[PDB]
């Protein structure tokens, strides 16, 4: 996260990392069993640790479970990044409080202008490299379709939106793919890719959940 904030502890209580020896992407619990990333983040083996606020600190409320199960999207396309949404099942139920907790799948897609938390422990600098040991946020707003599509002619697909600042400055990056873009209390978008972090007339470009809905319910039914 560029020119975000420090969430504070546990304030994201559905916030994930995904670990492989080392963080490396974010993800969102939707229930006890099940965490939502982004496609591009598939790795063989994934150990999933929720109630995480410093990542290389253990400071008691987190729980660390490996991944049983992961679901690559059916359609996903590596290359445009069409349909970047993977499901991972938990080899154990989490233990749901008010550090760790689910944040609701959405039944209405997001509206233009909403402004929406988007949050992990990527890098913070738009130029150079600096990762957050923290949790960290940032407020950005849903882009209409026509601005994101100008911004990136000939990539945006029906399952895409673009949020964050044309001003450059703040805006999600590299280590926070995979994590929650929640707006009004549903998560509406999974951090997927950009252009670079925080650039100007670049914003992010986030998977829309709204589309998956059905697919993510059904996964879960059958697995
Ligand atoms: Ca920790
Ligand atoms: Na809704």
């Amino acid at each position: 996260i560029v020119g975000g904030y420090t969430c504070g502890a546990n304030t994201v209580p559905y916030q994930v990392s995904l670990n492989s020896g080392y963080h490396f992407c974010g993800g969102s619990l939707i229930n006890s069993q099940w965490v939502v990333s982004a496609a591009h983040c598939y790795k063989s083996g994934i150990q999933v640790r929720l109630g995480e606020d410093n990542i290389n600190v253990v400071e008691g409320n987190e729980q660390f479970i490996s991944a049983s199960k992961s679901i690559v999207h059916p359609s996903y396309n590596s290359n445009t990044l069409n349909n970047d949404i993977m499901l991972i099942k938990l080899k154990s139920a989490a233990s749901l409080n008010s550090r760790v907790a689910s944040i609701s799948l959405p039944t209405s897609c997001a509206s233009a202008g909403t402004q929406c938390l988007i949050s992990g422990w990527g890098n913070t600098k738009s130029s150079g490299t600096s990762y957050p040991d923290v949790l960290k946020c940032l407020k950005a707003p849903i882009l209409s379709d026509s601005s994101c599509k100008s911004a990136y002619p000939g990539q945006i697909t029906s399952n895409m939106f673009c949020a964050g600042y044309l001003e450059g400055g703040k805006d999600s990056c590299q280590g926070d793919s995979g994590g929650p873009v929640v707006c009004s209390g549903k998560l509406q978008g999974i951090v997927s890719w950009g252009s670079g972090c925080a650039q100007k007339n670049k914003p992010g470009v986030y998977t829309k959940v709204c589309n998956y809905v059905s697919w993510i319910k059904q996964t879960i039914a059958s697995n």
